[PDB]
């Protein structure tokens, strides 16, 4: 029952200022941190060989887009490899991002592993040596980080063990990040797979997020220096009932209002399986929801910002500006959506 | 991980409507629910005998003040006895309250009991047969309830057992109230006794409230149909260090922003040991605090609304209007304070 | 992390001595504590009116059986009414029990109540005023108590909430009993209803018992002064697969070896839906199970000791000796079974 | 509320048989798994240079003692390096251990790390890639593993966070081991530092162990295929009050009887700060305690088995026979103590 402060006032200020910079009005996050296994599939989807040089070129493609994205992008998440690559002009990518007014982020988790005794559930590893990696990433230009936990809605899932363990590892990761001046993004993703309906996803999301923020409290996490990266509340991919974007927005906002303390600086949704345009409408509806939302509601999009750019690129160097244009389109679209400015019964929740 | 709805949409709307009526702008709660053992202390302090008649008269004195209190008082909490008494004009007190535009509340707990193996810590009893009582109180005009848990800041307290146990019984009480159409006020009071400083009270309050709302989630409580009745974050009564009202307001709003989900309809502060004027000033500073506060921040005052009325009464029949005037003063003062309209480095928190 | 002892060594000795007397070798408990609503059903099965006198006579019939039961019955559980009734010769029933070498027990819970938001699950009430009741029961001759919690195996049950809440209320009850020199019997009954198999029951029983003993630790319960009243591990009533008595015994002892600390003085199984002969055979098989069992394994039987006696009685005063003989037969049978002397691989668990 | 079995019956049998071999009557564990930084302190204490060869030689010294230790030693815990070193006759140390009737163990954690917001409390790291390491150690002859968590008795410690977090990481480590056919030794150590008395240690030990076994239940651990490595219940190093060996035994057995389920196969005590003889006397008292003890109560000793051997060696190759004799003495002493045959309600 006695306080042994984890952070000084100066440390708290740095973390709060970083978090606010990332989700400042009209701004969101580009998730360009696809692991080397995940980036392989993207390149194979456009028949391009997965070489370090192709990965560098594609990342450079997104980071050097014209200055129209500067007011759209508050932060860019990178994979380890990309953090130490350089643009053609010799500038390290963290410097490119900074010079366009962005914060640099680093994904630090090491993937999921199975939880024995469960119905195919997982936790996430990566805590070993994390403090030294974070101190190193801080030196090399990173100011926030990402850690992804995965949960699945099934007949017996997510179980009490899975929720508790994923919530606990998220808190540990957040604790280590804040000790090294890094803002942790807490991502408890509930997959959209299955035939569950909207209200079931809302129920599960509410139970996961309540576990998350109890754990963050237990581990003394400074919420003003955190961000939340949740799934939107949506029906399962295999659900037959159809829902309006207004219903998606109402259920999403409702789940957050019931679990996310106001001290959290911002919520940066993941797009999941949504299409580029679907992810922009939904995010816009969420910001038009009449209910009171005491946190920034913006984006941390990977595919929903890159899908078109990747295809217009096709691996051909001469399609550089055509691909950048598709990326700039989505960045401008979602900069409007996270302000509710995008145009192409609460008791029931 | 499967939903079995505790409340229908129609039940939710009733509870939410009640909760909002109570904390509507400019309105607060009169706490006239002193148990017969506590009201005995009040009458003794003005040398008045503790008879049912004096208790009935004293309550009548407050409930029948002139219509300047109608926009100030959203709700009145009563003890069991008073709920079935009548004013001099024969009208049952619940009818008097409603006719003046107030909601009727009832205290339903049966006092504290010791927790074996702890250093003088307690839990609260009163769950047995609570559902049938609630159904009866509902019929007889009550629309919300009160339950008081007490925690103490000390060398080894509040302990993990004390926090877990009091949070859990509050959730049981709230669950039963909502099944019977009654809005539960959740009151986990941290006593101001001791020489602890402001930061220690803020730390305990943040830990206690995190446990409360995790327990409310585990028990499926509908937060829009609840109110929270917490202490303000203050130093101990015996703390040597001095603090401004702005500092108390900053500590209080920070603790709440870090724990209370936006879905909670209102926060009705208890006055504790504060004087009448001190309680109104602090509530006013709380409502002027620049930070974002997504709930109503109003009052549930007993002593802070009654102290002057009681002394002016003194048991004399002829001092009725002198006493009623002192109560109308405090009702008007606190109606202004809960709007920030009353005049007599956040990272360091 | 600081001990504030709940009990003195003298208090500990008293509780431990009571507990060992009850489950001394060859001894078990007669459960004659049916509520007036539960005993009414039994009387109706023999077309006998539910009057206080018939209830008195029936209880007298059991309590005054001939002295062949004295070494069989270490304790007798009574309902409130029966604790204050007298035999025909004027002797209070507690004195009847004590003079035959038994300990007097009292049922102290006030029945189950529904948990809102669950699939028909319950918790139990009765804590209100329990401390005053226990001290009074102690004065009037009772030395141990019983509290029944009920959990159900279903598609989504027992839930996390139901396990947590019932474990917590059992520990509260146990703490209060021990403060008044009363040995608590902790009864977390998992019902046999449903089509579940033996493995499913063993799993649930293991998780229930683990939660029970964690709660008892959190509440500072003295295990040597407690007894456990669990179900045997059995298939559901509606299960099609058939199991031998040796498999039931192996599953039961395995579940217990994995969850019950050796400090627990004894285990007094409930019979559930089992017949008189079935409950005796299983208990015998349990005590012959080759595994190591560091606690007494005996019986706390109601129907499995009374069924034949109740039928032979039929309400007729003249069937006294015929009825008593049937009760004595089962008491002698079960006294042999709890020693493994009654006659009418493990890695797969 | 639905079972998804973590282990098959075949997997349970393998784990149970391993665990029973390690703690078979008269047998205990030699803890020779000192990390490279801890063994550096040991060698420095006898003015010996910390070289791979010196570490190899010292470990060989212990593992090749004469066959009088065979009935005393059910298991040997090794550090990663030693697992892949060889004796002078070319045999890998795991083969040496097995040929003398012992089971090979491996330390798999990666040290303690601070818990932010606490008063100097720690958790332990080492889960990343533990499944692949365990599978590899199994191929290379290891059949059980060790993971150490450390807790401290202070004015505000151990806190709810530290107990919960350490209990949870222990359960994760135990879960991964059992999926790879390795018996986990669960070691939640409460340090003897401080001026606390016996009662305080008994209280803390009971709370820590209750949390450990709830965690292990939550994570579906097969207790019959696990071992416990706890401290003995003793007063703090700086406590003025004196206690007899019978009181230490009574407090230790009582703590265990109130927390450790009978299904656990064995309890292998750590020696902590105790001298070789103090550890042997206390272990003997524990095994003679009149209360009923449904698990093997033996030793997992490092310093309490090696102290005299290290000093008799002194780094000199010609003291090989002298050093080995001192080790065989303690192995014989403690093999008797864990049978209770060694002689030189208030809880
Ligand atoms: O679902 P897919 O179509 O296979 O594509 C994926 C899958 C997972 C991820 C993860 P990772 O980078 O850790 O692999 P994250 O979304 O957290 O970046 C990224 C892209
Ligand atoms: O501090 P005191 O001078 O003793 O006055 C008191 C003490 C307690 C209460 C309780 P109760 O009504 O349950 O007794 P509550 O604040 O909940 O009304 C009310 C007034
Ligand atoms: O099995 P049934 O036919 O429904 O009869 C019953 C049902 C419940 C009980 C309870 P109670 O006495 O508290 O009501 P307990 O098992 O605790 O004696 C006793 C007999
Ligand atoms: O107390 P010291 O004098 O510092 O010696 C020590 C300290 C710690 C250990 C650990 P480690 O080998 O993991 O560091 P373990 O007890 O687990 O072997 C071993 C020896």
């Amino acid at each position: 029952p006695h306080s042994h402060p984890a952070l000084t006032p100066e440390q708290k200020k740095e973390l709060s200022d970083i978090a606010h910079r990332i989700v400042a009005p009209g701004k969101g996050i580009l998730a360009a941190d696809e692991s080397t296994g995940s980036i392989a599939k993207r390149l194979q989807s456009i028949g391009t060989e997965n070489t370090e040089e192709n990965r560098r070129f594609y990342r450079q493609l997104l980071l050097t887009a014209d200055d129209r994205v500067n007011p759209c992008i508050g932060g860019v998440i990178l994979f380890h490899e990309t953090l130490y690559q350089k643009a053609d002009d010799g500038r390290p990518f963290p410097q490119v991002i900074k010079s366009k007014g962005g914060v640099v982020g680093i994904k630090v988790d090491k993937g999921v592993v199975p939880l024995a005794g469960t119905n195919g559930e997982t936790t996430t590893q990566g805590l070993d040596g994390l403090s030294e990696r974070c101190a190193q990433y801080k030196k090399d230009g990173a100011d926030f980080a990402k850690w992804r936990c995965v949960l699945k809605i099934g007949e017996h899932t997510p179980s009490a063990l899975a929720i508790m363990e994923n919530a606990n590892v998220l808190a540990r990761y957040a604790s280590i990040c804040q000790q090294n001046g890094i803002v942790p993004i807490v991502e408890p993703e509930i997959l959209p797979d299955g035939d569950h309906d909207l209200k079931r996803c809302q129920y599960v999301t509410e139970k996961v997020l309540a576990a998350v923020y109890k754990a963050l409290s237990d581990h003394h996490i400074y919420l003003e220096g955190t961000l939340l990266k949740p799934n939107m509340v949506t029906p399962g991919h295999a659900c037959t009932q159809k829902y309006s974007h207004e219903e998606i927005a109402m259920a999403t906002v409702t789940a957050l209002r019931r679990t996310v303390p106001p001290a959290v600086t911002g919520v940066t949704f993941l797009s999941g399986g949504q299409s580029e345009e679907e992810a922009s409408i939904n995010l816009n509806a969420i910001n038009k929801c009449p209910l009171l939302k005491p946190w920034a509601l913006t984006f941390s999009y990977g595919r929903a910002l890159q899908a078109s750019a990747l295809k217009a690129w096709g691996g051909k160097k001469e399609n550089l500006k055509a691909a950048q244009e598709e990326y700039v389109k989505r960045a401008l679209a979602n900069s409007l959506a996270c302000q509710g400015k995008y145009t192409p019964s609460n008791h029931a929740y």
